[PDB]
């Protein structure tokens, strides 16, 4: 089963998490587990002066997402909504919907925000985008217990962004990772 | 695998919807599926008064639903949530939730509106609950095709007194197809 | 104004929240507020077994909401929406929403949770059927300050021991007299 | 009141919906009225190619939001979500959600989609993002009633984007204008 971890970071705190996804999804036999992100919209320029963290993995295009079996999004939180850079990427994937070539694939979503408010909301907000798509959604549930969350794996970036994420909040990212990869080798071998 | 169609209806048009969806599951090969409603909370009287129709499906309890692999869910929209009658069962289902009963089964959404404002909310705010129980939630997305991709849905008119078209039980037949298939590819 | 502070509770955790939103209200100059409970849905019996906490309010019945420029609801989290009692009652506005009784009217909503996780999801839920009601809807923004933008919350620890904090109680203090000022400003 | 109608549309369904709830806040004694979009994210190159019926309201900064006592956002529904052009334009909003500048200010939302599924999810996704910068929400009820939504107007586009509004879709559209800029005044003169 081929697993994309499809994300946008502007501070660090997704792609940290990112990277924990895929090493959790890694873990399964059987599962290829790919990492890219969405284009930055912003200027380099102004992204340079906001103290943006410049971000490396490949660059995905909205077609190459018909190729994986599952995809995990990770988006940060702007007001209770996915970023305006996730939002962007998903709104060039209407030749897909069209096809239905992300029906019945699998999607699972992570986030971050600076103080709790809104998590929930930006990842319910992005489960309505993977339903229109017709994907299969697989939240978490109280893996956690077994200030997160039962939709996905979060972190909290602190108020000023200094905050990294802890050991824990890796371990529910890299468990989220595993458990999706697992179902979609259940299901596509 | 084995999926239970989990329904309230006060006036028949869920339990119609709920007849078509165990119908499509019924479709799959390796499918084992149940019909039952969630107890009414209302008097009997007070229902009987109301013009609710009675229902001759067997009454779930909270806790049987950890027997099955898929749950599908209908309910009517009461102003963008489930019923009252779901929620105080689902409400009961405290026990489940702690031993993980349900963790991972399979859980899709049905609904009923009188003029269409709502069916969206009630369905994704159904989902809510199912993901607390770490169900996985199966969309129809597109196959919708005003329906929603969020699950199957009926329009009731004002008066309440439109019935389900073809079209829309055809829709809701699908979806208890599409689920029952996932079912049984995970589970056998 | 007239302000009501509806609140559904089983252990008390909204019960102390809403008394909280219910002095907030009350610093208003022009401001007159009332807290009643919704109905208990459990037989008295297995409430006591359950150990719930017994409430002094009075019950409120539906068909007073109408009395209200402002009304304040708190419910409890169940898996991320409003609690059975609680939903149960506010199915029976029907008649209000008919009239078209509550249109206009300002909502705001506080919630408890025993974790966190699905604190945000029950007070938005609940925002859905306030706002089929034409109801005016309430933030409290950035005051939240892990609280929410979306009214106040208390976090009742995963045994339910943790009573709410003084923050928390100054923040649903905050809700109770802003929305009885937008109150005030809308209806003198 | 100074009332804003701020609007994304790519196809013009939005802009006419705008023009409408515009109209209906004009009708208001001591409401100022004022419509204004969001930039373009699009190249024009791609907008043009993809048929997009050019836009030619002055575009807002995200800094002058600060001074309209309501503001009503128009956003085509994209698979249940906001505009990605909305929303990178909501996400420059920072400064004023630092400042406090939009808090109790009134907020309403209309929408439009192609065939129905989504409008009610994308008023309420937006909702939230008015909802952190303290912005008091106002709905619109049963006002229809007395495949719409009580959330806010909408109008259905089609499935080739060649439905216009009907005169019942703009007179709820006006509703929603005339009633919010009513708010503006009896809370603001
Ligand atoms: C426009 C904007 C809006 C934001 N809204 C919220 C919010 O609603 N709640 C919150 O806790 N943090 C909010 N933040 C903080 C971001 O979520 C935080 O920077 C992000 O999680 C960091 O992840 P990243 O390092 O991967 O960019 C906001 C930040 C920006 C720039
Ligand atoms: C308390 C109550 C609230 C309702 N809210 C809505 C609504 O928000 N939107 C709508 O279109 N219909 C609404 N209705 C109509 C119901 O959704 C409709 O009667 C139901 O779908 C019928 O399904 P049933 O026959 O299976 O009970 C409401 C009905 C009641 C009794
Ligand atoms: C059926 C049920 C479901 C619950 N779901 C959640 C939940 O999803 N998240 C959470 O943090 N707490 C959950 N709890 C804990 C309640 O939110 C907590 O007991 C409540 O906030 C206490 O408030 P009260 O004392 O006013 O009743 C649940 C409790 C019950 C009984
Ligand atoms: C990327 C994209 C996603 C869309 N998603 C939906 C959808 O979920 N539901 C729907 O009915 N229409 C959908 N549409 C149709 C648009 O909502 C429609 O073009 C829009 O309402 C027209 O408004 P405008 O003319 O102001 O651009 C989508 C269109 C695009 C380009």
């Amino acid at each position: 089963a081929k697993v994309l971890v499809l994300y946008y970071s502007m501070y660090g705190h997704i792609e940290t998490m990112a990277r924990a996804v895929a090493e959790g999804a890694s873990k399964v036999d059987g599962a290829e587990v790919v990492v890219k992100r969405v284009p930055e919209t912003m200027p380099p320029q102004l992204f340079e002066k906001a103290g943006g963290k410049t971000q490396t993995a490949p660059v995905a295009t909205p077609q190459e997402l018909a190729d994986y079996d599952a995809i995990i999004f990770g988006t940060p939180t702007r007001f209770g909504n996915m970023s305006g850079q996730m939002r962007t990427f998903l709104d060039q994937t209407g030749g897909l919907w069209a096809s239905g070539a992300l029906y019945g694939k699998l999607a699972s979503v992570f986030s971050s925000t600076g103080t709790g408010g809104g998590q929930e909301q930006t990842i319910t907000s992005t489960w309505t985008t993977l339903a229109h798509h017709g994907m299969v959604i697989v939240p978490i549930g109280y893996a956690a217990q077994e200030g997160g969350t039962p939709y996905g794996a979060t972190t909290i970036a602190g108020g000023d962004g200094s905050r990294q994420p802890s050991q824990e909040e890796l371990s529910i990212a890299r468990y989220q990772g595993e458990y999706v990869a697992g179902l979609a080798v259940k299901l596509n071998g």
